[PDB]
């Protein structure tokens, strides 16, 4: 239980949990008892990074999407996570799809969701970090980073102008921005990742992010899929250097259904994630990192459940890794185990550091 032993979680708690309990509503007691601090290793100089204007005393942080309201923030920093993203927040509050919306494929150790941005808001989310701004700041300070993932509402006009009032509400409260245009659960979202479309609506964005007085003023990343043309990655490479992007997150979840899935629920709709999507993820990072010369931070989530995981996508060009997928498997003990290996796998291949090792298999 409180001890955090690995076997304990993943062959007996975990899977308890999920006889008992459906997706969502399992998901919804994570989130509450991570808030209330109910939770079962100490970071290493080695895994310190320093990227985005700021430290991180680990890599390994936590997707967006798990914490789509920022409930449990400090829970999150408490579980072993070098840095927190909640989100993705859309303007206006809104339910997102009808249940049910998430899916687990425990053969394939993947899960498919389509819960359409279920957000509680902007102001909402506004009022509760405020609550705890001043703790953040010494938590950053700390090496312990804050990003905000910004989405778009259903029925929204303008998208553009929903990612910019994003940035205007909760941008101030953020170490970084994420701009989520890779979504697969919400139409049309993804074509935003268009050359043309997306230059526009990152001008935009990085405007109003500008106009923030500077100790408010976050780092602004894109959030991409994993299903994008050798078109796609090659102008999102171009806007990127073009307009100053501070960095990609690669990747998002694949709406691609690679042969091999064992999960029953397999062909429902939705974003998949998980072992499944792991090299399909690094291999678009190693691309968009070769693409950007290596001069573009890059954040590396898909399929992370090791210290392997992490550092193939860490040699592939990535600064910083995320994981969800993995925890909703094995549970928090998850996170001390992946930097773990990772330490180790570092040391044992020759590199001082995490940094060290950030795009080595391009230099070799
Ligand atoms: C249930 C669920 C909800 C998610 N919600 C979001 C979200 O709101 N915004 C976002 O950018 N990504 C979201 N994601 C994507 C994850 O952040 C991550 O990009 C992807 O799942 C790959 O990592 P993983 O294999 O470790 O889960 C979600 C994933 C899952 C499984
Ligand atoms: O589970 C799923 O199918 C899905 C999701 C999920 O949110 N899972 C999940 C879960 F159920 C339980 C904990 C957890 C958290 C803290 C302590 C803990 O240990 C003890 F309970 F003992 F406190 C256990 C973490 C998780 F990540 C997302 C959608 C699919
Ligand atoms: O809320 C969602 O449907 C969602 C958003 C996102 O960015 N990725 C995902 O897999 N689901």
């Amino acid at each position: 239980m409180a001890t955090g032993d690995e076997r304990f979680y993943a062959e007996h708690l975990m899977p308890t949990l999920q006889g008992l309990l459906d997706p969502e509503s399992a998901h919804r007691l994570a989130v509450r008892f991570t808030s209330l601090g109910l939770l079962p290793f100490q970071d290493s100089d080695m895994l310190e990074v320093r990227v985005l204007g700021h430290k991180f005393r680990n890599p390994v942080g936590i997707a967006a999407g798990f914490d789509k309201h920022g409930e449990a923030v400090d829970g999150l920093y408490k579980m072993g996570f070098g840095f927190v993203e909640i989100g993705s927040v859309t303007p206006k509050p809104q339910e997102g799809n009808p249940r049910p919306r998430v899916f687990r494929l425990p053969e394939d150790q993947a899960v498919i969701n389509r819960y359409g941005f279920n957000s509680h808001g902007l102001s909402v989310v506004e009022h509760r970090l405020r609550a705890r701004q001043q703790k953040q700041a010494k938590l950053t300070e700390d090496g312990l980073p804050l990003g905000v993932n910004l989405g778009k509402n259903k029925t929204s006009v303008d998208a553009a102008e929903d990612y910019a009032e994003g940035v205007r509400v909760l941008g101030p409260l953020a170490d970084y921005l994420v701009v989520n245009v890779s979504s697969p659960n919400t139409a049309g979202l993804r074509s935003l990742q268009g050359k043309a479309e997306l230059r526009r609506l990152l001008t935009k964005v990085l405007q109003e992010r500008d106009g923030l007085r500077r100790v408010h003023r976050p780092a602004v990343l894109v959030k991409i899929a994993p299903d994008l043309t050798s078109q796609d990655k090659e102008d999102i490479a171009s806007v990127v250097k073009e307009l100053g992007i501070d960095g990609l997150i690669v990747t998002n979840t694949t709406v691609s259904r690679p042969a091999g899935l064992q999960g029953a629920l397999r062909s429902e709709t939705g974003g998949l994630s998980g072992k499944p999507l792991r090299d399909l993820s690094t291999q678009t990072i190693r691309e968009m990192y070769a693409l950007t010369q290596g001069r573009v931070p890059i954040i590396g989530v898909g399929g992370v459940s090791s210290g392997q995981d992490a550092l193939e996508k860490i040699r592939a060009g990535a600064s910083l890794v995320q994981l969800y997928t993995a925890l909703t498997f094995w549970g928090p003990p998850v996170v001390g185990k992946v930097k773990r290996e990772l330490e180790a796998l570092l040391k044992e291949q020759g590199f001082g550091g995490v940094t060290d090792a950030i795009g080595a298999d391009h230099r070799r």
